[PDB]
Parts: structure tokens; C-alpha cells; sequence
């Protein structure tokens, strides 16, 4: 059950039923065009010139102006009509950007996952290393110059730091792997032990091998990690969450003000037909027709401030779309999401007991207008159903009357 | 309801009591915002403005 006019409670046709937001992305620049699609309609409305709504919205019609009412009616129904479908697309703009948010956030949650893994693999590397390196250390007895004296690992980028580059210290492992590779080959030479002050010992190449060892065994479970975490943290910069939540909030905004742009065209529509007709009943010593002219002064401060709220929504996205501050410090951040959906939340819940002032006002006038057409159709039914109880009740009777009368001319022959 | 000679100590009435206190914080505290921001829940990560 929805339409225009209904009695079913929530619909989706206007955006108030429950719908999934599974993790899908749609681009950003999609959600500006769809967006836009929507924005050109209520350019008119926006500007707030009557002039400018009556040649947008309303069709003039034949190139001779007819002026009955009939042609009024039937020009405000079609721009009825045009909101309504205005307002179901509105309603789908929702749905599409709160999936866009979700995969938004997808993305990086994963990405930053993969970036502490990483680092918590080179973290243990880094614990796991340095004592076989001091213990290669203590135990040479060259001169240094081609076997060097070597030096704590990760000497620059500070590994221990919470969100530190790790891109270097890689390198730099990978650079004291190929220096130990080298320096290696040069313990198998024949003339090494040149005199007392630079020699080599028995327990230089056990100690040099196993650090060898240790750091070929270390690389080979970092490697997958690293890729991971590069491949994640570089898909998770092709997403800004944020303008998304902007485009959200635009598209409520326009749903809302698009609500009442329809309500104001259905109740000129309505009172427009009701000129001269059987249906419009007298109630609460006023016309049916009547009651429907004093909704206006209040839809028309209830859109203005629908209207407020707009103007700042869509000046919002335009000067926000790509620039610093809507991309933070880091990655992945959820001290900024949190806050923007706190807010957005708050005012939503505000704005709910704000719109059921005006809303209260067409369901009591729309409540009477139903009332009267329903009340106007019960006395025809039980009259009807009354006249032909009594008919078949008659025709019933004479018919047993006239049983009777049988069987007494039967018998009394 | 009736109401035998029963020990409870007063330590069981202060924990029963601060249990219940905890949720009246933000009630007393008076703040709409502290108010909608513990006893509403935000729901899906996709607000849901219906």
C-alpha cells in the first residue's frame, strides 16, 4: 500500500521503510551526478521567486491560454505527478550512498589491519636479530676494514613508534643480508690470517652462519606480509569516506524538502478540483475547500527552513570535494567518521519533531476529507441491503401463504 | 510484598544501588546529547535516516 495519499504506515516511495546497505562502491563522482540530477529541479524552488516556480513547474499549455479551471487542474496534477517521481528517485540516492560508506569503511579497516600485522612481523624481526649480531661482533678479530664492525639494525627509522615508515628498515635488512653474504666468502680465502693483529678464529664462521641463517628464515614470513600490506593500504587510498557522509546528508536534505514540495502541489491540486463540487461537504462551520486554503501559511516557513538546511548541504560538497581536511593524517581514521555521524545522527533525530507540526495539519485536513467520502457510501449500502432483506422476507412469506392455501385446497377436496 | 528478617548486607545494597545508578548518570547530568548518545543506539555504520 503506497501512493500519494495512503493509509498503510511506512512506504517506500517516500524513503521511510528499512532497506540493506550491504558493502558495494559506488564512485563518488556517481554520487555527485546523481545527485545534480536531483539538484537542477530544485533550483526554482530554492530561489523562492513565485514567478520563477510558475514558469518551471507549471506547463502554460495550447498556444491559446484556456483559462477554465479544468486545464489548472489538470496542469498542477502532472506537476504533482513529476514531484512524486522526483521523490521516489530521491528515495533509491539514499540507499546507494549509505553502500558506498559501508564499503568506504571496508576498505581501510582492512588496510590498517594489514599495516599492524606487518609491522608487528618486522617488530619481532627486529627483537629476533640484534643478539646474533652482537655475538658476530664480539667474536672477530680482524682489522675492520673489509669485514666491518657492524651496527644495530634499523639505525634511522625507528621501528618502535606507533605508526613509523617501514619501507627502510627493510631495506636496510636487506642491505645487512647482502653485506653478510658478502663478507662471508671472504672467511673461505687461504691467505686471511696475515699476522697477529688481524686474524680469524674458530668461532667467527658458526656465529656468522647462524646470523645468515636466522635472517634468511626471517625474510622469507615477512615477504607475504609486506606485499599484503602494500597492496591493501594502496586500494584503500582510492576512497575518501567522508565526502560520502557530505553526499549522504545533501540527499536527506533533498528527500526532505522534495516531501513538501509535494505536499504543496497535492493540496493546490485538491483544492483546485474541489470548485463547485458534490463532495465538497461543510464541517466544523467551515467548507471542505476551505480548510484546505489555510495549510499554505505554515508549508510555506516549513520549507523555508527545509530550504536553509538545503543551502548549506549543497554548499557543503562543493567546496569539500577533493582538498586537505577532508583526507586526515593516516590511512584509516575513525576519530573523524564518528564525530560527522554523532552530528548527523543528532540533527536528524531533531529535525523528526519539527516536520509532524505541518505533517499533523494535511493528515487532519487529508482525515476529514476521507472521513466524509467513506461516512458517504454506508447509509446507500445498508439501505440497499435492507430493501432487499425485506423484499426476499415478503416474497418468502407469501410464497409459504401460498403453500398454505395449497394444502388446504388439496385436503379440502 | 512482605519483608522477613532477612540479612542482606549493606555492601549488597550499595553494589544493587550503584548498578542502577550508572544508568541515571547521564539522565541526571541533563545534556540532550549525553542523553541520545547513551541510551540511543547509532545503529548500522550506514545511518539510516528513515
Amino acid at each position: 500500500t503506497g501512493t500519494y495519499n495512503n493509509t498503510g504506515g511506512f512506504n517506500d516511495a517516500d524513503g521511510s521503510t528499512i532497506q540493506p546497505a550491504p558493502a558495494v562502491d559506488h564512485s563518488e563522482a556517481e554520487l555527485r551526478d546523481a545527485t545534480d540530477a536531483t539538484g537542477n529541479y530544485l533550483a526554482a524552488f530554492q530561489s523562492g521567486d513565485i514567478e520563477a516556480i510558475v514558469g518551471a513547474y507549471i506547463d502554460a499549455g495550447v498556444d491559446g491560454f484556456d483559462p477554465s479551471e479544468e486545464a489548472i487542474f489538470k496542469a498542477f496534477e502532472a506537476a504533482r505527478d513529476e514531484a512524486t517521481q522526483q521523490l521516489a528517485f530521491s528515495a533509491e540516492t539514499i540507499t546507494k550512498t549509505r553502500e558506498s560508506v559501508a564499503y568506504a569503511l571496508k576498505v581501510d579497516q582492512e588496510a590498517t589491519e594489514a599495516y599492524l600485522a606487518y609491522r608487528n612481523a618486522l617488530r619481532g624481526a627486529a627483537t629476533s636479530i640484534n643478539p646474533l649480531i652482537d655475538a658476530a661482533n664480539a667474536a672477530n678479530r680482524t682489522d675492520g676494514s673489509e669485514i666491518e664492525i657492524y651496527d644495530n639494525i634499523f639505525l634511522a627509522s625507528d621501528v618502535f613508534t606507533d605508526g613509523p615508515l617501514l619501507l627502510p628498515a627493510y631495506r636496510e635488512l636487506v642491505a645487512l643480508q647482502t653485506e653478510v653474504n658478502e663478507d662471508l666468502e671472504w672467511l673461505g680465502e687461504f691467505a686471511i690470517d696475515n699476522d697477529a693483529d688481524n686474524y680469524v678464529q674458530r668461532y667467527h664462521i658458526p656465529a656468522v652462519e647462524a646470523l645468515k641463517a636466522e635472517i634468511d628464515a626471517r625474510l622469507e614470513a615477512i615477504e607475504p606480509l609486506r606485499a599484503d600490506s602494500a597492496e591493501k593500504n594502496r586500494l584503500a587510498q582510492k576512497s575518501d569516506v567522508l565526502v560520502r557522509q557530505l553526499f549522504l546528508e545533501r540527499a536527506t536534505a533533498q528527500r526532505d524538502t522534495l516531501r513538501i514540495v509535494e505536499a504543496i502541489f497535492a493540496t493546490a491540486t485538491r483544492y483546485v478540483e474541489l470548485y463547485e463540487s458534490d463532495e465538497d461537504v461543510n464541517v466544523e462551520g467551515k467548507t471542505l475547500r476551505e480548510h484546505y486554503f489555510a495549510l499554505f501559511p505554515t508549508l510555506f516557513g516549513a520549507a523555508s527552513f527545509n530550504v536553509g538546511v538545503l543551502n548549506t548541504a549543497d554548499d557543503a560538497v562543493i567546496d569539500y570535494y577533493l582538498v586537505w581536511d577532508t583526507d586526515l593524517e593516516t590511512n584509516d581514521e575513525d576519530a573523524a567518521y564518528a564525530e560527522e555521524k554523532r552530528e548527523f545522527a543528532l540533527l536528524t533525530y531533531a529535525k523528526i519533531f519539527i516536520n509532524g507540526q505541518w505533517q499533523e495539519k494535511v493528515k487532519y485536513v487529508q482525515n476529514l476529507d476521507d472521513g466524509a467520502r467513506a461516512e458517504a457510501a454506508r447509509i446507500e449500502a445498508e439501505r440497499l441491503a435492507d430493501e432487499a432483506y425485506r423484499a426476499e422476507q415478503l416474497r418468502i412469506a407469501q410464497e409459504a401463504a401460498d403453500a398454505q392455501k395449497a394444502i388446504a385446497d388439496a385436503l379440502a377436496k
